[PDB]
């Protein structure tokens, strides 16, 4: 049941899945001209189905960029598979993490772009940009988000992640306050501090963002883009609550 | 080269630093062994061979991991399958990535709560697993051995050496400190987290601090590190310089 | 489609586990389980790809700590991924494998062989706590260099591995061979390409045909019962295969 | 370290160095054919030896000019390394027996846009220069689907496990210069693994039509000089496999 979150001729932003059946994980795909961009593609456990859902929309040889927000252990199993099935892809991972690439069968880094802490920009043959923005400590030590200025969509990874209730999945947040309880425990335990959340929001508030797309949970649209950014900005998380940790 | 080293010993309780970037530690107590962050699948044939060489692998009874991935999560199923009597200690935050590593039976998995726990040994001695979250991992722990008075600190106090110039002990803190500063400023989450950790840790007796990478703190360098780390501006404190 | 009982006398069951369909699909693999007293025996359990659900299907029938023997006919690449997984979830199991390959087990994460039983070329006997036995009989070159079948004298069932294996068509799977000649198109090409020689087929047929066999249970395909048991053994003994066709292979 | 087995300026056959100054496993040979500016790997090592085999190859040729990788049959480990080689040699096609391509998913191989499945009759790799490599049938010697590779320019037969030997503890050597002291390292494996004398004879008779300066096995030492014709005569009369089956069925 794929979905188009944006479409202008050169540029589609796609929300694939799901199935009927592990947490729920989302898969997103950007089509721009004759190249594809994978966002946090599924690791080895889910790999047969994610790859077929992908080959179903775009030639796997036209995948030209694969971006990883961070080193989840269930995405890290898949780097070598994606590398070996998408010969034309560069793989983008944080430079903090590239030393572990041998430990995954990656010994040649000629298609590995280690992202600097300040971030970077992917430029495509069409002439459109993707912005990989710093998002460190939310939650991983080296962590990034991806902003598509053509589509006006922020791929947030685990920022805005939610875990659904028992068989009550849904794809879009149209009522923020009823969505928040699926979010709150994860964000307080995992996000490093309110200082980190305020800095990240103050940065994403300068981009034109119609939709925030997390890696788990529902896609934020409409009025929940504002509401999530406010809630996140004032959130006490992580070290702010570290006396209840350790306790 | 790589003769083993004894950091503590009385006949009944030994704390060992194995030879060969990454350090390997082994606590022997009575007839139990305790592995501390043993190497993952790439180093496994000789790390496993080096341990079996000091202690029978069926008397390994506890394997402790400060935090998860990839230097060591390649190895959890291997250590599980070659140490039939071991319990594996890992943060509860990560135990449901365990299927994705072929670990489907969790009857020998001890998921550590955020407040930590204690390993009690048949001898009646204890090991204290103390919280160290956000230094650097979201779920992170250190191990305190009260008999030997040694803190196994994981990456807290880690150093990356120059060239082929590794050494085992920091006997001069200030000449060692530059090998530490970049890592700790980039990785440790905030000074608030370092200050909270030092204040709990400094209530214990610590003759040595043993990190997972780098040199072991002994002598007066143990106090110098705890005071330096307590005042360290790290991580989110430098976040406008991370960002740009 | 549920699990099925091929034999039961109170203390001894031979189980043919049901299929999930849920295609998959090519072709399906069978899982069998022998329960004797309070101990279980797995026959060629699936490797790592099928392992989560294969393991749950077994755990639903028997406590995995009661599995005490795991037998592999031969060294399919589908199963060697799972040897370490089964070792770790069946703490009391010894696994029986061919000695030709016991030295290459490190390449699959198996370094301690205190629960590895290397089967010599003669075969061996699994003795069960009750005092019943399973007989591991030689089946070398049908097809792999080191290969075995398992004969259950209590249940009168031969677990044949790949001998008698069949590949089903798209949506035409079925559990039992009640019409041998209709089953033959699903079997014949494989056996002619894989089984090494008619000389090997004759030796194996003459050995197994001295045992009392109500059913033949292969690792892929349908279970032979009734008249198909002796029809299959007769077909197999006269089969021209493998090196007997080597001028047609080479060309 | 690496060795040159043939050279005419434009065509080489390499016997790559090993290992490892000290022994590991009980180990294997790696071969490399250079023709024009394109490379051919012969049974490159699986994942455990992959860091070392990969760097040894990069020392002789850019991994981007590897265009053919040939596998005699499957094991693993050699099947452990296919995904690694596929991902490090962009331009290589992998040649494997058609019996074996169904196990490819179970090793992470999902898109066979770069898999060249060999039919039982064999095939010829045609190189850009116009030279060829002959993939010749060798089925049941020992594996069900099995092939050898013959290089007509270099006059070298890469034999896979045919002619394989396991060395004694710390007495490895690179060349068979005396067949008879080499034979004890070989015969138990061949009598147990090779399917029948009938299979050995057709293969020797097939192979005897080629000019063979040298037989290069995957384990053991390379046959040269008088060992070649000594090996082919021994292998031709060998009682193996099913011929010895009533000791296997007492």
């Amino acid at each position: 049941e794929n979905e188009i979150l944006f479409d202008n001729g050169q540029h589609k932003f796609m929300f694939l899945g799901w199935e009927e059946k592990i947490v729920q994980t989302n898969q997103y795909l950007i089509l721009d001209g004759n190249e594809g961009i994978l966002l946090d593609p599924g690791g080895a456990h889910v790999f047969p189905r994610v790859m077929s859902n992908v080959a179903e929309v775009v030639d796997l040889s036209s995948i030209r960029h694969i971006f990883y927000t961070h080193q989840d252990p269930d995405v890290t199993s898949g780097i070598l598979l994606w590398l070996s099935i998408c010969e034309n892809a560069k793989i983008y991972i944080s430079s903090l993490w590239v030393r572990f690439l041998p430990h995954f069968g990656i010994y040649d880094q000629k298609r590995i772009v280690p992202i600097s802490d300040k971030g970077t920009k992917i430029k495509l043959l069409s002439g459109n940009e993707l912005e990989i923005l710093p998002a460190h400590f939310l939650h991983s030590t080296g962590n990034f988000v991806l902003y598509d200025p053509v589509a006006k969509i922020l791929f947030s990874g685990d920022i805005g992640a939610a875990v659904f209730e028992k068989g009550k999945r849904y794809r879009y947040v149209d009522d923020f306050e009823r969505h928040l309880p699926l979010m709150e425990a994860f964000h307080k335990r995992y996000m490093s501090s309110n200082a980190a959340c305020k800095k990240w929001v103050d940065m994403v508030s300068k981009k034109k963002i119609d939709m925030i797309a997390p890696q788990h949970g529902a896609v934020f649209r409409g009025e929940s883009v504002k509401k999530f950014l406010e809630w996140f900005r004032n959130l006490k998380c992580g070290v702010d609550l570290i006396d209840n940790l350790y306790s």
